């Protein structure tokens, strides 16, 4: 079966047959479509064909499908399997899976990069401070200076689901959030739940509006720990805008690296529960959402009123004014502190380049036009006229429900 | 099988179980979501039946009259006219029912909280092109009601064997001429290049500037359709200025009041209904956003950066972006200063977040289309953005149908 999508700026139509090739479920049916909605252990029963789908995958890519290497690995595996109900991966394996599941991951509009990816094998971690370690080391690395690389560092698989490594932060570098009182929000909102935990876990909070948050790290199932990242390893922006002096005195930074710890990868049925990774930010992640969201630092009203805008009629668009500013601010500080950003043009422009070549050369591209077209300036960008198919192929980066809400306390 | 959708910015969560009644399809399934894809002859009459009773069920319970013998006098009677005639007539009632309710269920429409305001004009007995030219001059007139606008729709017969068909062949009652002139540039709107030069090539005489509003080209009854320019005094159009730049009139500017839509096909009970021009009200990032700055339309972004005097070095200035926005202050200024209706896309999205949760309470749900409601400018900074919805079909409707070039039979 084919399919086509069409660009509706430029005419061009491409085929899809990769969608054939999807295993998991999107949620919608010939009735309803769940396109908008943010939400989509394991036995020898099913894990033997995930593991060889995803081998047949492996051998296919390294040009070797059929190979008495190919039948061995098959071989090797299932007994494994039989012998131990679970399998391990070989390095080059886990470092295919982990760069193909970014590659699968259709929400993901920075996917043009997705061979050049660090590998980082934490595999051999037992403890909480093995893995503070670890994620130092991730850090300073795909920090380079604020010449920014891609990353991921990979800690033991799930067994029987009781010994979990876990990182229960959701980034590894984030703000604390503080409910106030009398119903203000200190510092992120995003994070006020998370702050209190780490707080009754014994983390003395500052109590600013910019707090870097303490690791908290679990390992092999155990309750977790606290850890305070090095300073000196967090690199930080300070805002400030290229024509408005007074910007600067709205006291507003933000950190260089972002990087997601709160995932699920899964490689041939097996899944690492504990996966952080990191990349570069788009300019619209911090200056639209994080700055202008209302649920966040919510920043529209006070740089508006230092803009003098109109600000009874919201028909004046003094929203959309100040929208702009911030996030031309954001993009200012970056690049004047040479650290690694991206304007939202530039990434919607290069991700159309790499869905066309990621047709031509492997039959499809999924792609999530509800997360991939930017949250201002839609239109103008070359996704928004981009038809896009979503399918879910594996490996990939899946969600997985907040450890506090699943661990079983030891005390 | 019993939903629920959350709204992300303020944690309200709403239960849909109106998805339910939904029958046709989306185009997606367990293994591909299509929610992106933009577009995804006359039925037999035990085809038609099942329809006119569902239509008609709704229709009935609406006015707590279910099960009433007046309901089940009315099932057998529509029935004994399909077993007769292969097709049915609608009451002027059920007509009305039927189109307020294909506009309720467009799933793509952010303005659908004025809904039950709508005016229906039945022109069900037009056998003519002339007539068809009338019955639309009174729609616009009405419509456009000085500036004052309001909604309206007019109901043209319905198709019968595909033979008979009315059609107009425009997209909108009123567009902009758009010409291949020969620098290979385009004078006017491009969107319009196709249908602009059918118009010529069957008589029209155009005065070949870059707002030439477009000539009627209408079809009665399957005939070769026919030319009629809308009286200028009925089209109501409004400069662009800027309130703060006024080197902006010197762009030169302007756009039409009167949105109205007249190329879908309306569904009710099973009968199709291929010439049913509706109109409301712009919002206004349909102007300033896709008709003034998509790249296949107006193109105007280089212009007004330009005059802005911007960083237009590189992408990372963001100069489309600030442009953009001023772009669409002028619109809106506009519109406003001549009185002439008009919504921002602030306005219009809360409204819409308030039309979910009375469709929600009072009806059990409301379709929802995440991709088309969402404004092509400031997504996130509207409620919309953090809005959670479902996308389903109801009936009665509003369909897409081919271009009637590519269909008539000459
Ligand atoms: C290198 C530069 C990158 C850029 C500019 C980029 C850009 C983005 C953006 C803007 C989003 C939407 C996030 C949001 O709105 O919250 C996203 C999502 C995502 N990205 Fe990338 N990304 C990059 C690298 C990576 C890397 C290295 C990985 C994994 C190894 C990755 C995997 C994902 C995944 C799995 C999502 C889905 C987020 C979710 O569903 O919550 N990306 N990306
Ligand atoms: C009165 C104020 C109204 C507003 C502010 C409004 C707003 C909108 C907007 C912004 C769109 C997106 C279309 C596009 O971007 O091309 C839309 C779509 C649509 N509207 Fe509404 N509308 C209004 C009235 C109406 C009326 C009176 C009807 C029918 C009687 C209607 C039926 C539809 C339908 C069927 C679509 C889908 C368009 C398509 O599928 O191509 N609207 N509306
Ligand atoms: N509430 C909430 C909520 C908030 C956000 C999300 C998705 C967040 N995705 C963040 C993300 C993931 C990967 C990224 C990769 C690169 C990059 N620059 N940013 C990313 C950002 C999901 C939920 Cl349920
Ligand atoms: N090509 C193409 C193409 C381009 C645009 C569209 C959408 C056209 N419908 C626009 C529309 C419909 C109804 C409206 C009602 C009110 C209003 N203010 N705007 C509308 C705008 C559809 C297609 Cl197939
Ligand atoms: C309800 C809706 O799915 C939700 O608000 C989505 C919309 N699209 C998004 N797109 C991106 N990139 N990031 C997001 O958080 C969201 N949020
Ligand atoms: C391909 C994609 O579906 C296309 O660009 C859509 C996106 N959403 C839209 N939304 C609205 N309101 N109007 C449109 O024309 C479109 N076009
Ligand atoms: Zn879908």
């Amino acid at each position: 079966r084919f399919l086509k999508v069409k660009n509706w700026e430029t005419d061009v139509v491409l085929t899809d047959t990769l969608h054939l090739k999807s295993t998991l479920e999107t949620g919608c049916t010939e009735h309803i479509c769940m396109g908008s909605i943010m939400l989509p252990v394991r036995t020898k029963d099913q894990l033997f064909p995930l593991a060889k789908e995803f081998l047949d995958q492996y051998y296919s890519s390294i040009k070797r499908f059929g190979s008495k290497a190919h039948m061995d690995r098959l071989e090797e595996v299932n007994k494994e399997i039989e012998s131990t109900s679970t399998y391990q991966l070989k390095d080059t394996e886990l470092i295919y899976g982990a760069k193909h599941a970014w590659r699968n991951a259709s929400r993901c509009v920075g996917r043009i990069q997705w061979s050049k990816l660090q590998v980082f094998d934490a595999r051999d971690c037992t403890t909480a401070h093995g893995m503070f370690n670890y994620i130092c080391n991730h850090v300073k690395y795909a920090t380079n200076k604020g010449n920014l690389r891609s990353a991921i560092t990979i800690f033991p698989q799930r067994t029987d689901g009781k010994h979990d490594f876990r990182v229960w932060n959701s980034q590894l570098i984030r703000y604390a959030g503080y409910k106030q009182p009398d119903g203000s929000t200190l510092g992120d909102p995003a994070n006020v739940q998370f702050t209190e935990i780490c707080i009754q876990q014994g983390w003395k909070a500052p109590r600013g509006r910019f707090d870097v948050l303490p690791l908290l790290l679990q390992a092999n199932g155990n309750d977790p720990e606290l850890f305070q990242i090095p300073p000196e390893l967090v690199l930080e922006v300070p805002i400030r805008h290229p024509k408005f002096d007074w910007f600067k005195d709205l006291g507003l930074k933000w950190y260089g690296l972002p990087a997601v710890s709160n995932m699920l990868l899964e490689i041939g049925g097996l899944e690492f529960s504990a996966c952080p990774f990191s990349g570069w930010y788009m300019g619209t992640e911090i200056g639209v959402r994080d700055y202008c969201d209302n649920s966040r630092y919510n920043i529209l009203e006070e740089v508006a009123k230092k803009m003098d805008l109109d600000m009874r009629k919201t028909s004046s668009l003094w929203k959309d004014q100040a929208l702009v500013e911030i996030n031309i601010a954001v993009l200012y500080s970056f690049q004047s502190d040479k650290v690694t950003i991206v304007d939202h043009h530039s990434a919607t422009e290069s991700f159309i380049k790499h869905m066309e070549n990621e047709y031509r050369c492997r039959g499809g591209c999924p792609a999530d036009w509800v997360w991939i077209v930017p949250p201002m300036s839609g239109s103008i960008t070359p996704v928004f006229h981009q038809e896009m198919l979503n399918y879910r192929l594996t490996p990939s980066f899946e969600y997985q429900p907040d450890p506090w809400n699943t661990h079983v306390w030891k005390g």
